[PDB]
């Protein structure tokens, strides 16, 4: 069995622990072999961190495409994708491959992004994964605070097209436990680990959604996946490390190099 | 203890096999923390391969690099650089540091302005050049090398004009029955010898045996140690590489923690 292909359509984040890095990181820690095409380069300042986000020209982001199409990935995951022209493409060159899986992490003002992603990509997304911020920006309902908004939101995003659509809560929801909910479009899965540090998270999203990627790649079920890569990113976010005053990234070989964690799945 | 940061200096390579993708890839596999500054966008045509070289804007190759060195990295690797001006700032960001390792890997193919301007600015601070047979006929000055005795004389020169510790890849390019590296620490030569795997699906294995040698040195093995053990590393990659099309194939990165060890012979010659 040859190494899946798996494409992620992302940003560079240069602290390396969110962004294009965790997508290669968590997809080589899970054995597919990792591609990228780069949309844009996001830098920190050294005193104050602040971001700065540096757009790649449309022709270069074409070549990288065509590039990554001719080698023909397996799966193909968005991440940071910035314009609608970007996100628009992505779903082309997704219909252009023969990929049987693609997984939208929904990043997030101009609305106008939203609509382009509601258009462009929900309808080709066997997963789309929201935290719970997008989840309300990509359902309309604007702020959700429980497991019962959680299934509105996702009934939403359901109906829009996407075929599985993850909310995750974690942190931003409940504290004692890390909750996110999963929708099959007959059934919602409430799924729970531990709720660890919560100091050192930069980069458990996209982890999240490349382990998602990766798991599908491999063969195992929408389901299954998202519960995989739930327990892949747990494990990466108990081992979180402190980088500077500003950022602590998961460890992303956390699963692999110390522990696995558990987690339970039930019926809401 | 905590995980070394590791940073790479280097293109992107869309095929994946190669550039700033095997070095995060390697990087990861040896437990180190991955990090880049990406000087350039490497891109193949769909029906040639023909490569496309988009540079950066020297702009957001600094702001990476101002990034970068805040977070502190404890080895920093070069690769595709690109531009005398990116090869200088390299070296400068190096000094700049706190790092303790510095492994350059002189990559030519896959400007010779560029050729002096790694033999002034890197060799000095290198605590590994990593030439392959062509590139070390290059930065030696005596063209092309076709025997051991040739990379001893090669070696000798790259040492004299600074490296701490040089390894002058042969492999398939020495064109034996082996393959046949030569490592030189100023003192005295080691020749480093697997067995030669299958030649077409390659790509990628002067990249990640920098790679693996920079995180090799972070994680505190020798200079001597860390080649050793970079060599069976990508020689586990590059028998388990695999055809992509029929233009390339890339190693596999993850062969060695995956699938095999290679052993690697080791004599003073
Ligand atoms: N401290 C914690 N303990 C356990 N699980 C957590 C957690 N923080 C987040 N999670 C979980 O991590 C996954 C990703 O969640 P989410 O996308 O909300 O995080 P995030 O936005 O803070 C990281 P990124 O820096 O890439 O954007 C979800 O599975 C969520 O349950
Ligand atoms: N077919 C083969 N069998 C065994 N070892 C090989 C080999 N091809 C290369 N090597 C070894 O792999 C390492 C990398 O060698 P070198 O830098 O010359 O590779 P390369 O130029 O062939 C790949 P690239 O340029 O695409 O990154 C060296 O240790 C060399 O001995
Ligand atoms: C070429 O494949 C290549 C190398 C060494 O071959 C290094 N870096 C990048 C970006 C490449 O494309
Ligand atoms: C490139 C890139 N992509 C995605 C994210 C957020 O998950 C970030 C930062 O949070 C990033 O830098």
């Amino acid at each position: 069995g040859a190494l899946k292909k798996v494409l992620t359509i992302a940003g560079s984040d240069t602290s390396a622990g969110a962004g294009m890095q965790a997508d290669l990181k968590t997809f080589q820690e899970l054995d597919t072999y990792g591609m990228v095409a780069l949309t844009a380069i996001v830098t920190m300042d050294k005193d104050t961190w602040s971001h700065d986000v540096t757009p790649l020209p449309m022709d270069v982001f074409e070549k990288q495409l065509e590039t990554a199409l001719s080698i023909g990935p397996d799966a193909i995951k968005t991440g940071m994708l910035g314009t609608e022209e970007i996100i628009k493409r992505a779903g082309e060159v997704y219909e252009a491959s023969n990929a049987q899986y693609f997984v939208v992490d929904p990043v997030m003002l101009n609305p106008g992004n939203t609509e382009a992603m509601i258009k462009y990509l929900l309808p080709k997304a066997t997963v789309v994964t929201p935290n719970l911020f997008e989840a309300g920006q990509l359902s309309g309902l604007g702020k959700l605070n429980s497991i019962e908004d959680m299934k509105k939101a996702a009934t939403i995003i359901f109906d829009k097209g996407a075929q599985h659509v993850i909310i995750k809560g974690g942190k931003a929801l409940d504290q004692d436990k890390s909750y996110d909910l999963y929708y099959d479009g007959q059934t919602f899965y409430q799924l729970t680990t531990d709720m660890f540090q919560q100091s050192y998270n930069h980069g458990a999203g996209c982890t999240f959604a490349a382990a998602t990627t990766a798991y599908l790649a491999n063969g195992k079920s929408p389901k299954e996946a998202v519960i995989s890569a739930k327990a892949f990113v747990a494990s990466a976010i108990k081992n979180g490390w402190k980088m500077n005053d500003f950022v602590g990234p998961v460890d992303h070989g956390a699963y692999n190099r110390i522990e696995h964690i558990d987690v339970e799945v039930t019926e809401v």
